[PDB]
């Protein structure tokens, strides 16, 4: 059995249906118990929650779903009517994320997209009826953070005030992405530090607010 399956099994046996907070806590507890390096975790979750509150997005794109922790984290804060679109390359992770959201009672707010971001991003405008995104959470493959930011721009999916929030920008690192957004007049950037256990290293998130085209 995969780590994802076991996490889901544990949630289903210990958390309360329709209680997103209970789901998040169960995931965090189980991974802490097993000493499994979490993808996100509650401290980084707090940063995400504050971003959501501050910009009040109605349409959010998540790149990378894994077991669904971040999808549950964001969807639970969205208003009625709001949508989260989450892209996941691995069908097994997509399946676990769907079940996790169902358990949390948040499935009504989320659409899971199966495939790679390079293939799915250009389909957002017509297949998924997206005009512009309010927020993007980048948590997929490090070497696509910059390409996908450029692709989002090219497809007309960003507008002034669209928030990009990128995880793991120090470890393993996305230095080209950081150099681009920090250097570009199209983005206003803020960094947030957070420690990773086991590797015992400071990592971080970058918030980059799009300003409009150059
Ligand atoms: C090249 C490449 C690698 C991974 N991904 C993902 C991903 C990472 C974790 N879950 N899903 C997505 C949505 N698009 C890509 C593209
Ligand atoms: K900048």
């Amino acid at each position: 059995d995969t780590k994802e399956q076991r996490i889901l099994r544990y949630v289903q046996q210990n958390a309360k249906p329709g209680d997103p907070q209970s789901v998040l806590e169960a995931i965090d507890t189980y991974c802490t118990q097993k000493e499994w390096a979490m993808n996100v975790g509650d401290a980084k979750g707090q940063i995400m929650d504050a971003v959501i509150r501050e910009y009040s997005p109605s349409l959010v794109l998540e790149l990378g779903a894994y077991c669904g922790y971040s999808a549950v984290r964001m969807a639970r804060l969205l208003q009625p009517g709001a949508r989260l679109l989450t892209m996941e390359i691995n069908p097994d992770c997509a399946a676990i994320t769907q079940q996790m959201l169902n358990f949390a009672g948040l499935q009504d707010k989320v659409t899971i997209l199966n495939g790679a971001s390079q293939d799915l991003i250009p389909q957002l405008k017509k297949k998924y009826d997206v005009d512009t995104l309010d927020m993007v959470f980048l948590d997929h493959w490090k070497d696509r953070y910059l390409p996908d930011t450029l692709l989002l721009e090219k497809c007309g999916l960003l507008r002034k005030g669209t928030v990009l929030l990128a995880d793991n920008v120090i470890v393993p690192g996305t230095p080209d992405f950081l150099a681009y957004v920090r250097g570009s007049s199209s983005f206003e950037c803020t960094h947030y530090s957070s420690y990773l256990e086991y590797m015992k290293v400071v990592d971080g998130l970058e918030k980059a607010i799009y300003q409009g085209p150059s």
